[PDB]
């Protein structure tokens, strides 16, 4: 009893479970916009060894508008190229045309996780590690979670639970609900190998599609140390899942590339697999599903960063609007219409790149059909617009309306320019001389929504951008006051 | 001995093995060239049930060029639709450039048997029925084959033999050539099926890839006679080969299309199983391959008889040149080296049609990527022109040079206004004002090279043909005279 003494007055949080990427994003973005968070994970400490390294421009794009690339920045290397299905692609071909394009690194992913865990303290965020959720009931205006400590059992009440506790979601579980997709289920192992990076041969460096089934990724993770992931298609693994030993590493590096790593030691090495899967909903009442918890599939690129740190900022934004209490009526329901045909499309673009990997002999002519129809422009546009995590677009209509059955193509996408600009939270309209009124009819909403000329973000008409960094309204789509009322509720 | 009497003087004969479309149509070219030949096949009389319907522009290029596509015109349908892995294209986008694309037909393949058969009688072609090869022994000089007729075993010398025997090919085999490919092996049910057209659902006409995983196809093959194709992927068949009843085919009809076809009877129905394949060379000695025996594939189009017939164009002329004594050196062997390429791309291209269709739940993501894909004008266009036969190139540089590691890509092509210029054979300079001094180069192979108008081609600069139709030179593609002689031998 004496635990709830002193604490003070207190609002029913947000409750964010798992403390990786998705969840950690998420809090960062309530916290921002001032809603009560708390996030919860069942590890004691960070995970030293998760494994991501590829940090596409979608993720990027994201940073940048909260200020948060540039420390991770600092730990990382420009990768600049592309692929589809380890066939390389020509991004060079339109970054004139969008820069944005150009910006994805190659840094560890506990590196990213740090960067946002800073940003959520520096937010006031409590992180309470070695809190395990066991159960979850739902009631009309709250949900109890029951938690496991080291202590021993115990209950959370929030207002909002969102699931971002991994692909194998006990969130997701716990609220029935269904995880379907195509079946690829892919094997690989994971690992770190301390090496002397100048004795490599070249084919143990960068990521390479073995012709006879499978692929190899080495890259190098930090002083002396290469980044490992081996995948054998078509092998059934001694085991789905578990530690890995330096000879069954060296096993496969060597089954694919004919030759073994020059390895001084495994410092660790595991085996993984993933599943295809997209969440048949992203929301069940007041439980909401995000990040690897609502889309999975093989990671042969960044989509799924990209789609983690997507879902985190479209979902944050929305659920601090209705807390606050001005969410325009349905918003929070935007939030599955609008990211579970995305973590379907990219879930299905790993699908379509494993589709041209195995079995090798027979879709070696698929293979070289797409590596062919990529010599257009036309195609390596659309296939770098993909696999770098640019390319997403909501469905938005004429006078910003959501879901429209007739979306208008100008709306919905970013302005890339206006990440600057909205460092501090908030909705953005960019005003621009293009053909007074603009800035008078937004003013009604100016304790939402903020102004800066169009020119500061390289935009060449007047816009509206909701606090995720989409598109609601441009010059020449409708109504500016119907898009506000539509993404920003009444007019004060 | 008898029978050696009276016959008068002989020379030593090409041997067609097989009478299919890939013989009559080579027995037709070597008649038309006056080269001595025999067409040999073990039926009785021609097939019935021989399966093709879909008569690609490819086709009927070449029969436009001998004055054979209106004959088979006169029991076809026009065919203007194409697809690729059953995705519906848009050929209509091409055809004001190119018109040859909208030149396919539905017809019964033995309808274009007889008709290249009533030629081949008209050049006064022996066409030797119940003969069966059995064994094959080369001599520096000459070829001889034993044969098996109701007679018994007997022996045929040639100079040359051919092998147009089919997919199973016999002389393949004799000569120990082998036949590699990705092992796509893909097995179905044709057969045709007694109906009442208007009783028919919709979904019983046309060709239908069904998203399970099988492909459906009817088309009217006569009065009241619907020629029905099954394949259920995946599905290992009761049988690989042999008849099939009526319970069978209605059991494959119903399980793809949800519906037993309104059928009054089954007339007939045979499993077929089709391996993909490009026979390693194209040429032993004075052996050689063509069509089904030289490349195999599952017939989802048009391009096995397409690749059968341009095979048998490309390789008559070459061998009447070379028996007439006039073939330029390394004639015979352009046959392979432009030849078995294109069997490949081909096989390669069935190979990515398939890839998109099975395994079905797993092809799905990659088959939705072609489909965007397919929406861009260049893909529709490259697709397009695959899949009617009309893409094909040969390489051949600068002064019409062979088999040129620095290929002129204005070369090595066809002029599809020329077909009705050729029908006699022989090659064939078009003569245009885009800049006297051609037709007098010329002159000195007039016994082997004709002259037209390029206006009358609807050309628009000199060209010289080969007598295959492809394009050997054009002006500003170096010297005509070396075309000449590098195609067509020394100077009168
Ligand atoms: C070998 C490999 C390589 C990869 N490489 C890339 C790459 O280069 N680029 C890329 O974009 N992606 C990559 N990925 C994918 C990437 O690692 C994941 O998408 C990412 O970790 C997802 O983050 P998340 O926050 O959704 O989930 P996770 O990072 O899995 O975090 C979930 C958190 O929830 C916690 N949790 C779980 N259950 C509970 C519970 N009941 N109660 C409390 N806490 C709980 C866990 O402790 C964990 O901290 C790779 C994946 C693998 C396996
Ligand atoms: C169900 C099905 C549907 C098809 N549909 C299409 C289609 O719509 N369009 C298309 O382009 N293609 C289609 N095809 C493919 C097409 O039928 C073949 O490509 C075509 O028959 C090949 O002709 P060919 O002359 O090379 O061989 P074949 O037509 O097989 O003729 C070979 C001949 O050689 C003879 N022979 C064999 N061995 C010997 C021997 N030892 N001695 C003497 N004679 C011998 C045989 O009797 C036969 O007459 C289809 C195939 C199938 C199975």
């Amino acid at each position: 009893g004496l635990e709830v003494l002193f604490q003070g007055p207190m609002t029913d949080p947000v409750i964010v479970v798992g403390a990786g990427p998705t969840g950690l994003m998420l809090a960062c973005e309530l916290g921002l916009a001032g809603a009560p968070v708390v996030v919860l994970d069942r590890r004691d400490a960070p995970d030293p060894h998760a494994p991501g390294q590829a940090v596409n421009a979608g993720v990027v794009a994201l940073l940048e508008q909260r200020g948060l690339a540039d420390a991770l920045r600092a730990s990382g290397l420009p990768l600049p190229g592309a692929h589809f299905s380890l066939l390389w692609l020509r991004p060079e071909e339109i970054t004139a045309d969008r820069p944005e394009v150009g910006t994805g690194l190659l840094v560890a992913q506990p590196r990213l996780t740090e960067v946002l865990e800073q940003r959520a303290r520096e937010l006031g965020v409590d992180v309470r590690r070695g809190h395990e959720v066991t159960e979850l009931r739902q009631s009309p205006g709250h949900v109890t979670l029951k938690l496991r400590t080291s202590a021993g059992d115990s209950t959370l009440r929030g207002s909002y639970v969102v699931a971002a506790d991994g692909a194998g979601s006990t969130v997701r579980r716990l609220a029935g609900i269904d995880f379907p997709g195509s079946g690829w289920t892919v094997s690989g192992i994971v690992g770190d190998v301390t090496v002397d990076f100048s004795e490599l041969a070249v084919h143990h460096l960068g990521a390479h599609y073995l012709p006879a089934g499978g692929v190899y990724s080495g890259a190098p993770a930090g002083p002396g140390v290469l980044r490992v992931i081996t995948t054998v298609f078509g092998a059934t693994p001694p085991a789905p899942s578990g530690p890995v030993a330096a000879e069954e590493l060296q096993g496969e590096v060597e089954h694919l590339t004919g030759q073994p790593l020059p390895a001084r030691e495994v410092l660790w090495a595991r085996r993984f697999t993933s599943h295809s899967g997209n969440a048949e909903r992203y929301r069940s009442g007041r439980v909401f599903l995000a990040g690897d918890a609502a889309h999975s599939f093989y990671p042969l690129g960044g989509l799924r960063l990209s789609t983690c740190l997507q879902d985190a900022v479209n979902l944050g934004w929305k659920l601090a609007a209705d807390l606050a209490g001005w969410a325009p009526p349905g918003l929070l329901d935007t939030y599955h219409a609008e990211r579970h045909p995305e973590g379907e499309r990219a879930r299905l673009a790993l699908d379509a790149q494993l589709a041209l990997m195995h079995p090798a002999a027979r879709t070696a002519g698929a293979r070289s059909l797409v590596a062919d129809l990529a010599r257009f422009e036309d195609v390596n546009r659309y296939l770098v617009e993909l696999v770098t995590g640019v390319d997403p677009r909501y469905r938005v209509g004429t006078d910003g309306a959501s879901g429209s059955v007739v979306p208008d193509p100008a709306l919905g996408g970013r302005v890339p320019g206006a990440a600057p600009l909205l460092h501090g939270g908030g909705g953005l309209l960019l005003l621009g001389a293009a053909d007074g009124a603009h800035a008078r009819t937004a003013a009604a909403w100016a304790d939402r929504v903020g102004v800066a000329p169009a020119l500061a973000a390289d935009a060449t008409r007047s816009v509206l951008l909701r606090p995720d960094g989409h598109v609601a309204w441009a010059e020449g789509s409708g109504s500016l006051e119907t898009a506000l009322k539509n993404w920003f509720g009444t007019p004060r």
